[PDB]
């Protein structure tokens, strides 16, 4: 989990492939120490990464521990998730901004359970009388919310972006 | 409109062709003046007409008289449609029973229009929240009332039998 393959520009090529798997926190002197040097100071070459983002193959490895720290601050639903999360947002820094901002519906599993919450439990009308107990169209109300809200279909539930 | 062509049973092959067409009221003696006589009495030989219902090959003009008198007795909505209300029906007495008992709807076209109409307008349930304002379902309510209600679909609009 969450482990990169860093190294080295040194024989570019690929040329000195040293350094397996980093897990976090990852350090300079650590892996230089893993790989000893190139002459000179051209390494973690991204080449490979068990994360469960997209990195960047010149990305600094303090902005790496910067990311890491980012998902260790989240909650490991989330964690799970950050692929589709991500989707919507850009960085994570963003994601940090809304991380507040997320309905998590373990319960609701389709946009007919999501309709079928704020209706029934929520009460977001009201009355609901036994001659109008079925009769609460709540496809066409998925249908509103899903042109309204932003929502994400993911495994461990559904995750409602409001703002 | 409402006229038969009855003459004659002398010469019972339609030899004698004579008499066109009478309009109600009809009377012996104004047909007998019309066909003159088979030397006998053997005549309205029933063979074609311009009725809104169904009629009998040797019913009696007094009897045609009687139809005439119950068809102008009903309204001319439902003197437009007594074929289709006579499907439900057998006769035009016990049509006279329950001719009280039918609900018109010029302003319903389909069943659609009959859900909307007894949900909204009538207010069968009260309460039309915002929340729930689209989501009553016309369709399946119309269904239900298409197995409860007896129904008939014509051309000025929709005929409810209800007793």
């Amino acid at each position: 989990d969450m482990q990169v393959y860093i190294a080295n520009l040194g024989k570019y090529n690929e040329g000195e492939l040293v350094g397996a798997w980093f897990t976090f926190p990852i350090d300079f002197e650590e892996v230089k120490e893993k790989i000893g040097l190139n002459d000179e100071y051209e390494e973690y070459a991204i080449h490979d990464y068990e994360l469960p983002f997209t990195v960047d193959e010149y990305t600094s490895i303090g902005e790496l521990n910067r990311l890491w720290e980012m998902v260790s601050e989240l909650p490991e639903e989330l964690q799970s998730e950050l692929s589709a999360l991500l989707t919507h947002f850009s960085s994570i820094e963003e994601l940090s901004e809304h991380q507040e901002d997320i309905i998590i519906h373990s319960d609701c599993d389709d946009m007919y359970d999501v309709a079928r919450y704020y209706i029934e439990e929520t009460g977001a009308l009201g009355e609901v009388p036994a001659s109008l107990q079925n009769y609460i169209d709540y496809q066409a109300y998925g249908r509103d919310l899903d042109l309204s809200g932003t929502f994400i279909s993911t495994n461990h539930g559904i995750f409602e972006i409001v703002y």
